[PDB]
């Protein structure tokens, strides 16, 4: 039995937050789910190609991106977002508008996805290479209040695949 | 029932948006579960930002095929209502989607232009707007449209039926 709804992963560059995605769309589809993902650094190739990292922007993205998931989510499509979206308004904005919505906080400190710097984006941000880059000189509002939060330096894939299941269960979007 | 893509082409003025909402209601009042996704109130959302050089029209479509398929694949019918001047274009999203149906809302040039209903011809004329469909741009009419609705020799409910009865025919709906 399916419901739809919006699964809203937010978080730093580098906090795990595709690999949850990914983790939790298998879990999912193995299951029968029927469902969509729209990965920020994916539909920027597509969705929202010629958008860049200003407010307006940013802005701009996580409404369109919330757009396509709330038409989604009102037909009966879970849908998993992953986006840095790191302003706390836009994404209550959208979460208001879809209302079927789950915020998930994938929380990693700051100095760990450094360390990390999977993609070589910190080190850029530091030299100015780039600018505006999250987290370093461009905010980045952690949620207060999340369905679900993610410690990923501090719990498996598992257990943060298995919060996010289990909250789903619990609030009957999903069958136990 | 089954998802789809029912997309309307043709010249600003051609009753696209009328045929639109009435085939809406139609389904809606069956118990169909849709979207409709119209250029003139896309462009203030989804597609805001976007003009209509060559480029942009190209943007605009394809953005617009790119909700409508995600749609279609998970059983909703979408009704999409945009100029989308460029056959290429059209064929790209209609191969993209697959459960599409190409409706060409075809009114004559000189019909739309008389009625002028939003006052763009009388602009284009005069050179205040540039670019427009049918006057200083390109329409390609589709050559195998999978319906056509001469809206100037059909009354609307001939055309939405024609709609109807090719949805019934393939389908998608009961
Ligand atoms: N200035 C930047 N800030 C954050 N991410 C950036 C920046 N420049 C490039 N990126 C890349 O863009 C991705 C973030 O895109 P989004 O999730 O779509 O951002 S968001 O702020 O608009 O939500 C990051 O994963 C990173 O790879
Ligand atoms: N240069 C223009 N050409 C055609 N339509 C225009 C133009 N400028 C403004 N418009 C308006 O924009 C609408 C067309 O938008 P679309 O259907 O989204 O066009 S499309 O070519 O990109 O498919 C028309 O109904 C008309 O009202």
């Amino acid at each position: 039995q399916q419901r739809g709804v919006t699964i809203w992963l937010t978080g730093l560059s580098g906090a795990g937050k595709t690999t949850i995605t990914h983790a939790l769309e298998k879990k999912l589809r193995d299951s029968g789910y029927r469902l969509e993902v729209l990965d920020g650094d994916v539909v920027r190739t597509n969705l929202t190609k010629g958008l860049g990292f200003s407010k307006e922007d940013r802005d701009t993205n996580i409404r369109r991106i919330g757009f396509v998931s709330h038409l989604l989510t009102r037909n009966g499509v879970i849908v998993l977002v992953s986006a840095i979206s790191p302003y706390a308004a836009i994404r209550q904005e959208v979460k208001h508008t879809i209302g079927d919505f789950l915020e998930v906080f994938v929380n990693a400190p700051l100095a760990v996805c450094e360390e990390r710097d999977v993609k070589g984006l910190y080190a850029k941000a530091r030299s100015g290479e780039i600018k505006g880059f999250t987290g370093i000189d461009d905010p980045y509002e952690p949620p207060t209040n999340p369905d679900v939060e993610c410690r990923t330096d501090l719990e498996e894939l598992d257990e943060s695949v298995g919060k996010i299941w289990q909250k789903l269960v619990d609030l009957k979007y999903i069958e136990g």
